[PDB]
């Protein structure tokens, strides 16, 4: 029985009070990752370390500072402890893995040319998040202190930092690191300043596995430590860093869908949407508000497409998220793809094209439901998860145009129709020959892509975690 | 002795008339590459084959459409042939070539998140690529078409597409490709459309040898193959590609200057700019009007040291060389500069920073010797010459602050101040120590400098093209 430890950046716990007595009540989110640990065969006992981010968390984490043991299901439960960070500090991070600057390191956002200019800012981040991977260290080895043989799952590229430190008090402990997203090439790497870029790698390899949702991010990772870390030794074949007597596996470990998520409903539209799409095909691009999504392109694809002819009755709906509009970058995005359904609708005539914004999963569903065409074209991503949920949800033989950089491709790939997503040409190309398609054809490919999608669940994604860990620590060991 | 043919963009000659007779004269450029091939031992003769630009090459190409023989010194000589393209085709590609297309994608200038989205321009642009590589490569063809055993030497990206025409033709025949720019990283490169991105694959790889300036430059060529022709296999050890029967090799050829472009002569300042300069330390930035030589951050990091004190008496030159101000990057470029300029002097007074534009190789050349400090921190460059040149005419000792990523770092990094040209305080930092540094501190790095730069001439960089092929050439023969 293994007594684990995950740190992530958040354990999502609902806080309310009970509808009969008033008293308040907290509770874990189902489907959290912790959640799922808890349930798998060798697993003796498990404690979730996590940030606080409200006023709720704050408060819950200052009346239980060494953590509250949550019930879950079949009788199993949940240590979770949650860390007050200093206020400046946690923000100042918040900030520094946004847009502004990590986020656009690791997610392709940067020109080069007048992109970026790291000044005094970023070393003060730098520093805040030492400071941030101290406090998580520190709470982890605590909560694990009297454990003989703790096992280490952490998750979140904001704690890329903490293998380091978990490893420099406990040697011998198998410590997992998962990152949700891409790696970018080496010479992109190479555009964060000398103590970031290096700093980061350093901080990551002391972990026994490193993990991220596709093989193309960890080539990247491998080339971007024989670039910068001229004492290591990589072996592109074995997926493996040698480093200061520190052996690291690098592995592939994809995640397509929670069959929770999903589970068994089927829920309504959003208000007016489904009368707007009466009588007409319906494209659909759903993502958050973050420019990697790709809806402007979407959009302008699709006008080309429709030049084309034979998209006389065809609509597009563009489903987005808010998320982080404070973030320029983000804000700019919803801007630019306002500015693309503005122009496509003044063309082609009015209400072709509409936006609708919320962050209700419901809605969402229902719109991968509603869909006659799936459009999933970021200009990169870790994995995303939409392009498993929703040929799974739908019904209607929609095709998918998938973008060939998310990190879902090197799965679905082969099943859906793979384009450049920044070739207007080729995704208006795609789209036209998707509308195209006979009832047949559809349905058959739709089969296939399902049968694809089914096995990436999320509790099959953790038994790899597991599995992968425990091999690469018998190999660590014997090493 | 070898009968070479010479492909390159442009063979620069020089019309006019004679100060006695008033007869026309056209006569080759001194240290042209045709005139430097022509002048190596295992010679017998050799033919340059370029592009008309101008109406005075248009008018010698139509008087003389199997080429013109020029005389050389030592009574050697050499055919030069130049081809008539169609106008609005060759207009077309030079358009293509620019930061408008292929230039922005060889050297990384797209963010990705706004930037690119192909349209049909982009497909009509490769296929004027497709009808001007055909002119090349039909014109080289017939001017070698008496020869038993011709050697062909491709230089210019312009002309990436012809060593797959050639060999076609010619399939024993030796063929080297140089390319004078960057090769981006294999998820960069593949932002182009899927006919472009293999389709310029396709026509290097039939090349016996691909030249760059530098091993970064080699190892990219090599991931964007392995990532994008699934046929081929690369071995990154012996930097060599099998395809489709093809084997090739990849060879890095460093080039530091021309002996004779420096030569012996003493130059004067452009005007105004001595008397500006008196009584103050000299920090010089020299380049062409191109957003990768990175003025605007040099400027910036350079008020960012003055901030920190020790620059009262320190002055700022920005010498700039115009060239294609009409792609709105470089207009851009030029315009981002001016506001730096601006803003500092505005912050450190009147006449700190100065802008001087012209394309007089003498008054650069002057400047590099005015110089007390000397940058060339590009963003990337394919080599960069200047940071050869200017430390061999620089009798003052000046430091060199280094980009990272200039082709030239490989060679001189570790003689110059080697920084990331996208951190403004690692820039500015190294500003401030070498300006702080003692005179015999600077004495013999500058020394170092020098020795290590010597070496790299033009003549030198011809032979190892020559000896790199025969060897090549043996190796594929015998394989």
């Amino acid at each position: 029985g293994s007594e684990i430890f995950l740190a992530s950046k958040r354990a999502a716990i609902t806080y309310d009070t009970d509808p009969a007595t008033g008293e308040p009540r907290a509770w874990l989110a189902p489907g959290g990752t912790g959640n799922v640990v808890a349930e798998q065969a060798g697993v003796l006992n498990i404690s979730w370390i996590a940030s606080a981010d409200s006023e709720d968390d704050r408060r819950a984490s200052a009346l239980n500072p060494d953590g509250v043991t949550m019930e879950l299901h079949s009788g199993r439960e949940i240590l979770v402890r949650l860390i007050r960070h200093d206020p400046a500090v946690f923000r100042n991070v918040q900030n520094f893995m946004t847009a502004n600057l990590m986020w656009a390191a690791n997610n392709y956002g940067w020109d080069r040319w007048t992109q970026p200019s790291f000044g005094s800012d970023a070393r003060e981040g730098w520093a805040d998040f030492g400071r941030f991977t101290r406090d998580f260290a520190d709470a982890i080895l605590k909560s694990s202190a009297q454990s003989a043989d703790p096992v280490y799952l952490v998750h979140d590229y904001q704690l890329v930092g903490v293998p380091a430190l978990l490893r420099e008090q406990r040697p011998d402990a198998p410590i997992l690191l998962f990152v949700h997203i891409p790696w970018p090439s080496a010479d992109y790497w190479r555009i964060l300043p000398k103590e970031i870029r290096t700093g980061i790698l350093h901080g990551m390899l002391p972990a026994t596995t490193i993990g991220f949702f596709a093989d193309r991010w960890c080539r990247n990772f491998l080339e971007s430590v024989a670039d910068l870390l001229p004492d290591a030794r990589i072996d592109r074949e074995a997926m493996t860093v040698e480093w200061r007597g520190h052996r690291t596996r690098l592995r592939t470990m994809p995640l397509g869908y929670s069959p929770l998520t999903l589970d068994g409903r089927n829920p309504q539209l959003p208000e007016g949407i489904e009368e707007w799409a009466d009588g007409h095909r319906l494209v659909v691009h759903s993502g958050r508000t973050d420019p990697i999504k790709n809806a402007e392109r979407a959009v302008r694809a699709f006008v080309l497409a429709a030049r084309g002819g034979g998209l006389e009755k065809t609509r597009m709906l563009v489903r987005m998220n808010p998320n982080r509009l404070y973030v320029p970058a983000n804000a700019d995005y919803v801007h630019r793809v306002e500015t693309a359904v503005a122009e496509a609708n003044a063309e082609l005539g009015s209400d072709t094209v509409r936006i609708d914004n919320d962050n209700d999963v419901n809605h969402t569903i229902a719109c991968f439901r509603r869909a006659d065409l799936l459009i999933f074209n970021s200009t990169v991503d870790g994995q995303n998860l939409s392009t498993f949920e929703a040929p799974l949800v739908n019904e209607r033989d929609a095709d998918v145009i998938l973008s060939e950089t998310c990190g879902a491709a090197e799965v679905l790939g082969e099943y859906c129709r793979s384009v450049n997503p920044f070739d207007l040409v080729e995704q208006a190309e795609a789209i036209s020959a998707a509308l195209a398609a006979g009832p047949r054809q559809r349905a058959e490919a739709a089969a296939r892509r399902r049968d694809a999608a089914r096995p990436w669940t999320l509790e099959a994604w953790v038994q790899a975690q597991l599995d992968g860990l425990a091999a690469d620590h018998a190999a660590r060991t014997a090493t």
